[PDB]
């Protein structure tokens, strides 16, 4: 039984048992996180000790705890309570999302907003929104939402075309009060709709494109074996799920002969981040950490065959809990797939007259999510030739907002009277290496310029520089794309045929990271999106790189109260945070529904084999 399986709907319910018998799961109480703990170092053998940490809410305003219990031994190892003002609320509440929009229907202050602009409010749709942490005092150790508003004109409408600016509420979600109404002025709520299936917007759809059929005669050329371990083309691995990452890969290996031989304990998305740009009040304070907030695993959408996934697909269907310890499943929220991938190698040699070409491939595992407006498509890929790599696909709705009368230096406009805010969308994947197995190190690589002169007469020698990253006080840093800056992980103690160290090589995209002030709430709320890569040493409880509990949680946390340990990384069980995002400036071809684009990172193989590891890669077909 491997102890990296998925969990199964019977372990979902065992921790409802056991969390119930021991009295922390009465009729008040709601889960807002559950999910496996990954076995310890050096567990394999033997014994397995399956636990599940589970983050448990009270409505009835007592203190949440956060608990750890054993399935397989049917105990609680560890309960405590939680001081949210402290130590941050917990994530949302799938309940929580219309409790919003229901209090403030009622609220003489929201009804007046609404009176005023002339909108029923039974159209009016409310967004629940994070918090953050602000300027206002009675928020602290309550569990607040924010609410902008949309209108609806009809059950079907896209409320996205109509927001309702200059006004946004504050709401406690446990005390089902209103602690604020904000209303800084009317604007003209946008007209047009935003309907992407009605004709009149679409007009005649096309039967210009003709099908396309991907298939597989003899089926796909990976097996899934114990529910979630893949073999394919020298890959080993198995894929986790958890409902705030979403997927996990762990023990990413590849089969070099004889030997399996490990390069990444576990890959995720260990927190995403959308930070605002628009200085109006009634947006300044919009932050969405969709994993570490929201969860986003939860949302995973079920992926449909043909039109979500293509080809000859297989799925997993991971079962999370509800907010009662019910398990649910997510029926085919996990595609996994192998697709053809062009020319993997070419020459044509004039002197030997041998003309060879191979075409490459990749595996591909996946999963879709949706937050709010949102959505996501998280991609991992594995190439025949050792390459990894990740990618986000962002699309969805964007988030509007007015836009103003003589225009904005932070706000694009859409449509007549329609605005979309500037944000970014932030990624940090978490990479506990693991290359050749766990003694590891990072080098940073910068390409080196040389001067004409004394030993490069011609002026055309370049070179390389690799710094080695010894303590995690030396371990922050930053892209410098010029430089064509790289990161390379490596096992200073295994060595290829040619006597150099086996090594993974980082390669980024270098997109902008955090934009947000250095002194504002966002930067310090999420540290990690200030800079590039970050290593620390491997520490069991040192998950997300934002902290435990984001939700309302006063910024220090995470990544720099990690990093401060100062520990030697220099050969020994580290762990990779890369920073990844994109930044929207958003256009009017996104508008009403946005065409997708993409960020990620990728990490290929440097001198990690003894030479090329797909020469027995056969001719095609
Ligand atoms: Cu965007
Ligand atoms: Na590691």
């Amino acid at each position: 039984a491997s102890p990296f399986r998925l969990a199964s709907a019977g372990e979902i319910s065992e921790v409802q048992g056991i969390l119930r018998t021991a009295g922390l799961l009465g009729p008040e109480k709601r889960i807002a996180y559950l999910g496996v703990l990954d076995p310890a170092r050096g567990a394999g053998s033997e014994a397995e000790d399956r636990r599940f940490r589970v983050f448990i809410h009270d409505v009835s305003g007592a203190r949440p705890q956060e608990v750890t219990v054993s399935v397989t031994n049917g105990t609680v190892i560890s309960a405590v309570e939680l001081d949210t003002a402290a130590t941050g609320e917990l994530p949302v509440l799938e309940e929580e999302f219309e409790v919003v929009e229901q209090l403030l229907a009622t609220d003489e202050r929201w009804l007046k907003a609404l009176a005023a602009r002339n909108l029923d409010v039974s159209k009016v749709r409310v967004a629940p929104l994070s918090a953050g942490v602000f300027e206002y005092a009675e928020e602290r150790g309550r569990r607040i939402l924010r609410g902008l508003a949309f209108v609806q004109d009809f059950p079907e409408d896209s409320a996205w075309a109509h927001p309702v600016d200059g006004l946004v509420a504050y709401v406690d979600v446990v005390s089902k009060e209103v602690t604020r109404v904000i209303d800084t002025g009317v604007f003209p709520v946008p007209a047009e709709h935003g309907n992407y299936t009605d004709p009149e917007l679409t007009g005649p759809l096309r039967t210009t494109q003709k099908p396309i059929s991907i298939t597989q005669p003899e089926g796909p050329s990976f097996t899934v074996t114990g529910g979630n371990h893949i073999e394919w083309e020298k890959w080993s691995l198995d894929v986790g799920f958890d409902v705030r990452e979403g997927v996990v890969l762990h023990n990413i290996a590849f089969r070099d002969g004889d030997r399996l031989r490990p390069i990444i304990n576990r890959a995720s998305i260990a927190e995403m981040v959308v930070p605002y740009g628009d200085p109006s009040p009634i947006r300044s304070w919009q932050n969405y950490f969709d994993t570490g907030e929201y969860l986003v695993g939860q949302y995973a959408n079920s992926l449909e065959l043909g039109c979500d996934c293509l080809g000859d697909i297989t799925y997993l269907s991971p079962v999370i809990s509800d907010a009662f310890g019910n398990p649910r499943e997510i029926r085919n929220g996990i595609c996994m797939h192998e697709e053809d991938w062009g020319i993997l190698a070419k020459h044509s040699d004039l002197w030997s007259g041998i003309n060879y070409t191979r075409r490459n491939r990749r595996m591909v595992i996946s999963f879709f999510t949706t937050i709010g407006n949102y959505d996501y498509g998280f991609y991992w890929y594995l190439y025949l030739d050792g390459t990894i790599e990740f990618e986000a696909k962002a699309t969805g709705v964007v988030f509007t907002s007015a836009f103003p009368e003589g225009g904005s230096d932070n706000i694009s406009q859409l449509a007549p009277g329609l605005g979309a805010p500037f944000h970014q969308h932030i990624f940090s994947a978490r990479l506990d290496m693991a290359i050749d197995g766990f003694t590891n190190r990072v080098e940073e690589e910068d390409v080196v310029r040389q001067t004409m002169g004394p030993g490069n007469e011609r002026g055309n020698a370049f070179s390389r520089k690799r710094t080695v990253l010894t303590r995690e006080s030396e371990a922050v840093r930053e892209a410098d794309a010029r430089t064509g800056r790289t990161w390379i992980i490596s096992n200073p103690e295994s060595k290829n045929r040619l006597n150099e160290p086996v090594g993974y090589k980082l390669h980024a995209h270098n997109q902008p990271t955090l934009l947000a002030d250095p002194g504002s709430s966002i930067a310090r709320r999420a540290a990690f999106a200030t800079k590039d890569l970050w290593v620390t040493r491997y520490a069991d409880d040192e998950r997300y790189p934002t902290g435990d509990f984001v939700n309302q949680h006063s910024g220090g946390a995470g990544l720099p109260s990690y990093i401060a340990q100062d520990r030697d990384i220099d050969g020994q069980d580290i762990v990779v945070w890369h920073t990844f995002g994109l930044t929207h400036f958003p256009r009017v071809e996104d508008w009403p529904i946005m065409p997708v684009d993409t960020v990620g990172f990728k990490l290929r193989p440097e001198g990690f084999f003894d030479r090329s590891p797909v020469l027995d890669v056969p001719a095609n077909p």
